[PDB]
Order: C-alpha cells, then sequence, then structure tokens
C-alpha cells in the first residue's frame, strides 16, 4: 500500500500502487467502482462517474489509457485526443478519489501474448472493418478489472456494441464484477458525447444532428413497425448534407443470434467528412 | 445467504454461484482458498497437488473436477481431509456456449499445439473461468504437462490475475514412469518400453555437465534404445520455453506414441 489521500485526487501510475490500495479499501468495507476511459474526458464521461458515486460507500477508480491493442495501423493511435491536465482537473472537480494512469510498458510488458478472442459479435458492425478492434478493448478491460477489482464497472450506452461485448466477457469468464451501462449524453440538439465531435468544423457540426434526429424519428415511427421505422430514419439521413452512413441496423438487444421481437436497438455509424461517428437508442416495435 | 458448508467433510457444489459464495465467505473467516483443478479419474499425481495444498496454513482445499469438452474421486478426496468439491456440468461452465475464449501466445502452437493446436486455448479458458469461480489464493498444476504449467504462468502475468501458480514436482512409478492415467493402456511390452523417457531425461540431466549437446545426444540414445517408442519430439529449452540459453537452467521435453498411447515427460537441466 503506498498513499490515499481520501476527499481528494490520488493518481497512481503502476498497477501494484492501484491493486494495493483498491484490495485495502476494500477490505475496511468501501466499495470500490471502476470508470474505464481513454481520457480526453467530456460530460458523457462525467455522467458515468456521477453514477459511480452515487453508490454508497463508494470509492470512484477513473482509468486513463489510451490502449494501442484496439487500434490497427497506422495512424489511428497517434491521432486519439490526448488533454491529461484538462483530464485530471476535471476529476478532481467531480470529487474522485482515484486516477489510474497506467505506462503501456506497465500494461504490455510481455507485448501481445496472451488476449482476449471476443465471440462472433466481434466481427460484425464497428468490427467489420476492424476485425482485431474488439480483442483489444476485451483485452484491456479485463486487465483493468483485474488490477482494480472493483464492484462495479460502468461503460457508456454510446459505445452500444462495446457494452455488450463487455457484458459477454464478464458472464463468459465468470467475473465478479456488475456491469452498469449509462445512457448516452447528449448535447442540447441531441448529438451524443464523443471525443470525436472536436474534429467536426461548424458545418460538419450542422449536419451531424442528423443521426439522433434520425434515430429519434425511427423510435416514434416503430409503432408502424420495423419498416417505417428504418425508413424515418433512412429519410432523415438522405436529408443530410454530407452524412455519408456506413451502416444502421435494427438488432435485439443483445445484438446477436436472435431475431427482432418487441425490444430492440437501432444502431448508426456515419461519416462526416473524415470523423466518423456513432449513436444507437432503444427501439420498441408496435408500442406507443 | 451462504450456502451450507461444513468444516472438516467433503462438501460438493456443482453450481458455480455455490461455490463462488462459499469461497468468500470462507476467504473472509481468515481461510486461504487452495484451488487443485482436475479432469477427475483421480491418481496419485492429483493427491500430491491436494497434499501440497493441504501444507498451507489456514487452508481450505477446493478440487474441481471437470472434463472440458466420480463417487470413487469423492472418497480418495474425503480421504484426503478435502473440504471442498466443485463438480459442474458443461452447462453451468458454458450456459452460453463457447462465445469468449482465451486466445494464448505463440508457445501454445508449439510441441503439444502441434498435434493439437487448439488445445491450449481451451485449458486457458477454462482455467480463467475456475480462477474466477474460486478465487484461490494460489493454484496448483503438476510438472508433468509442463507447457500446460508455462501458459497458465503467461495467462497470470498476462491478466494481472492476483493468484500464485504453483507446480507441483511429478509423481512418478518405482522405475520413474511420470504418472497418468494413460499407463494403466499400456500392454506388457509398451510398459517395459515406457520407462525410456524418463531415463532418458535422467540421463540427459546427468549427461548435462558435459554441455547441451551430450545432454541430448543421451537421451536420444536412451529413447534409440527402446522399442515401438516413436518419438515426437525431444527439446530442450529454457525455463520458459524460450531457446536454450548457452548455460544455466533449462528443461527437457519429451513426447512419444506406444501403438495408441501418446505419453509426455521433461525434466529440469542445469546446463555445465
Ligand atoms: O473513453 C472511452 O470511451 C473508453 C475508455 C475505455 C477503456 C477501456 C475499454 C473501453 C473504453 O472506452
Ligand atoms: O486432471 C488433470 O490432469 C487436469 C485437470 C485440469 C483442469 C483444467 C486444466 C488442466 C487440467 O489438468
Ligand atoms: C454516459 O454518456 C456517455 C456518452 C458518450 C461517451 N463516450 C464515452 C463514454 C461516454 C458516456
Ligand atoms: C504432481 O504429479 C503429477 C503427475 C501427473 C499428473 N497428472 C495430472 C496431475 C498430475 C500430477
Amino acid at each position: 500500500i503506498p498513499a490515499f489521500h481520501p476527499g481528494e485526487l490520488n493518481v497512481y501510475s503502476a498497477p501494484g500502487d492501484v491493486a494495493d490500495v483498491s484490495r485495502a479499501l476494500r477490505l475496511t468495507g468501501r466499495r470500490v467502482m471502476l470508470v474505464p476511459t481513454m481520457g480526453a474526458l467530456h460530460e458523457g464521461h462525467l455522467a458515468l462517474v456521477r453514477a459511480a458515486k452515487r453508490v454508497p460507500g463508494s470509492v470512484v477508480v477513473v482509468s486513463i489509457f489510451v490502449n494501442p491493442m484496439q487500434f490497427g495501423a497506422g495512424g489511428d493511435l497517434d491521432a486519439y485526443p490526448r488533454t491529461p491536465d484538462d483530464d485530471l482537473a476535471q476529476l478532481r472537480a467531480e470529487g474522485v478519489e482515484i486516477a489510474f494512469t497506467p505506462t503501456t510498458a506497465a500494461m504490455y510488458p510481455d507485448g501481445l501474448r496472451t488476449t482476449v478472442q471476443p465471440g462472433p459479435l466481434a466481427a460484425e458492425l464497428e468490427g467489420g472493418p476492424r476485425p482485431t478492434h474488439f480483442a483489444g478493448v476485451l483485452t484491456v478491460v479485463l486487465k483493468l478489472l483485474q488490477i482494480v477489482r472493483p464492484d462495479r464497472v460502468f461503460f457508456g450506452e454510446k459505445d452500444y456494441q462495446q457494452l455488450v461485448l463487455i457484458r459477454q466477457l464478464v458472464a463468459d469468464f465468470n467475473l465478479d464484477v456488475a456491469v452498469v451501462g449509462v445512457p448516452t449524453v447528449r448535447e442540447a440538439d441531441g448529438l451524443a458525447m464523443s471525443s470525436r465531435n472536436r474534429y467536426l468544423d461548424p458545418a460538419q457540426r450542422a449536419a451531424a444532428v442528423a443521426l439522433s434526429a434520425a434515430l429519434t424519428a425511427a423510435a416514434h415511427a416503430a409503432t408502424a413497425g420495423a419498416q417505417a421505422a428504418l425508413d424515418a430514419a433512412r429519410a432523415v439521413l438522405d436529408a443530410a448534407p454530407g452524412v455519408a452512413v456506413d451502416y444502421l441496423e435494427l438488432r435485439d438487444i443483445g445484438l446477436g443470434p436472435m431475431p427482432l421481437n418487441g425490444s430492440g436497438r437501432l444502431l448508426v455509424a456515419a461519416r462526416l467528412g473524415t470523423t466518423r461517428l456513432l449513436d444507437n437508442i432503444a427501439i420498441e416495435i408496435g408500442t406507443f
């Protein structure tokens, strides 16, 4: 155990340090909450922190680590926004008590050796053109879960496929953690919070409202059935200047090998210039 | 509510949740939870793992019995003073089928991974799951399956698992044959010839004062003196199964087929 000053932000880089402090805290009866992040924190991340904070007796651990294993070449890894000064300041302001900021060397001292192989869901949607992306995500999350051993781990719904795959990891490896999905935080016009929003110029920012407009239109059209919901979303996206749709799919809530019934999830990914944006929404078919 | 647990008796659980709940409750009372994973059909090798686990002060011993895709086994464990047997069904372990799995590093494609390219992914997946269900302080494996032991140490290091891996020296028959459930399948000619695996390895370990090549040559000579022993490999590696260093500690591993029965053995080697 290194030092832990309660009511203050404690930053640990060494996996051993945060593991020691976490273990000590849990033994004195605190419930450890984990919010895994890649930094560049926005209000979406702060909603996760606040949800964690609400759990009685909680101590909140926010990890910040840009994980090289979930990026493919070139390219993307070097381009990910890094603003540690802002991040830690936001955490102090939220009364978070632990930030965990490991090095690449500490996380991957043996490179990529044992890794997590996701189920078939990882090959679809976001995984289609990026066949190793979710192996990278699940490997890092497993490691963070083992280092920190939290009672609960918090993820946004914005990256819905990621959230589902993390629930699969937790179930499939019998991890003793509760996965908490938090509803997507949105700008006033509906745009989903994302660290990628900073790459939209004023015009693209304006056009980008079409993703959330298309989704909310579909959710309401859905009383009239799946075809109507999908066609409403498509119509809104088609009305949008220089939104280039990658996919728009209505799936079961688990995204998996089961047909859509009364409850589903509508997912969209689209490019605005070079910026790729995701959003999704709960859909009830035939329900007003 | 924590499931029933009677100290000093064999408590048998089939539900992962029950053993998970009991192990957590026990660990909170100042017991150190020891895990001995097995595939049942227990022999003296497995009992050596149990005995090693038992001698840890404050230990409660969990033996899992699961065939990765009985009453005799439980009596043996009872006779050893083991307090928890974990006997899950396949459906209990894989309620959602094979979905998320462990992908081993490149060592898994070598040696035993030649004939069985996906064997170790299966093993590491089930071992990770048992570690997560039981959350033992220490987990015990025989050295006989050395490559498996090394891959488990890589699993533990790579995924930041909070468990100590304990390798237990191989239990042997009187003539040196490494214990294995497969031994019973050997006819008398085969069982007599099978002694060449251990004899080759012990000869190598002693020849090793004269260097790496002398050790390998001594082992090959011994295997060459046996009939009906088809050697699949004979390899000297470092202790982590990387390339052998020019001097220092290593491990010599052999695998051979006698009729339809594949046998394995390995030994510590000190070079020079
Ligand atoms: O900042 C994020 O959106 C984020 C961070 C993070 C860390 C591990 C796994 C998934 C993750 O998503
Ligand atoms: O009985 C054994 O030799 C045995 C059991 C077992 C269970 C999980 C992983 C490896 C294993 O080896
Ligand atoms: C809870 O609302 C959100 C929205 C977008 C997000 N991106 C990463 C986390 C996150 C959370
Ligand atoms: C401790 O010695 C041994 C020898 C052979 C074995 N087979 C399975 C476990 C085991 C243990």
